[PDB]
């Protein structure tokens, strides 16, 4: 469904996956919510990333262990275990950036994105062309 240029990371440490739609932070709070944060100062804005198969990641949260989700509805969530919602298709966008893309709802194209108000996009609501998608994986 997607094409496949990989981002040059790796995923030994942990990162700080910035939008830059509006300069969030994306956040999964102990609660399970997920939104974004300007406050760099944040305990749940680490994330540690990792791979599955080439391509293939999760989000993991280092301060609470949930994994970033995206449930049937096109939200997202912190899930307290890894399930198939977990998985996102990481690639390189404009020569630049990184993308995820929720590897359950590939064929529609459903991304992880942050609106510039701080708050999530809804799956259905992404698309290919958005500033919201657009990530920077940014050392903590």
């Amino acid at each position: 469904h997607h094409h496949f240029n990989l981002p040059p990371g790796n995923y030994k440490k942990p990162k700080l996956l910035y939008c830059s739609n509006g300069g969030h932070f994306l956040r999964i709070l102990p609660d399970g919510t997920v939104d974004g944060t300007r406050d760099r100062s944040d305990q749940h804005i680490q994330l540690q990333l990792s791979a599955e198969s080439v391509g293939e990641v999760y989000i993991k949260s280092t301060e609470t262990g949930q994994y970033l989700a995206m449930d049937t509805d096109g939200l997202l969530y912190g899930s307290q275990t890894p399930n198939e919602e977990c998985l996102f298709l990481e690639r390189l966008e404009e020569n630049h950036y990184n993308t995820y893309i929720s590897k359950k709802h590939a064929e529609k194209n459903w991304f992880v994105g942050i609106k510039k108000n701080g708050s999530c996009k809804r799956g259905p609501r992404t698309h290919y062309g958005q500033k919201a998608i657009l990530f920077l994986p940014l050392p903590v």
